[PDB]
């Protein structure tokens, strides 16, 4: 690792709040950030995800 930063920690300060939708648009990955729940919304699979700093990936927030 170290010399291969593929997926860093996303900062929702680089996001675009879509007022019409009510979500923060994530151009980084292509997801929707819910400001209230603080989770990521996959608009294709309609699922919720969160960023894990260790796995460097988005894991389903609905632990099931």
């Amino acid at each position: 690792g170290a010399m291969g930063t593929k997926y860093a920690v996303p900062d929702t300060s680089t996001y675009q709040y879509d007022e019409s939708s009510g979500y923060y648009y994530d151009p980084t990955t292509g997801l929707y950030y819910d400001p209230n729940s603080q989770y990521y919304y996959n608009s294709l699979t309609q699922q919720y995800l969160y960023w894990d700093g260790e796995k460097e990936t988005y894991v389903p927030a609905a632990e099931s």
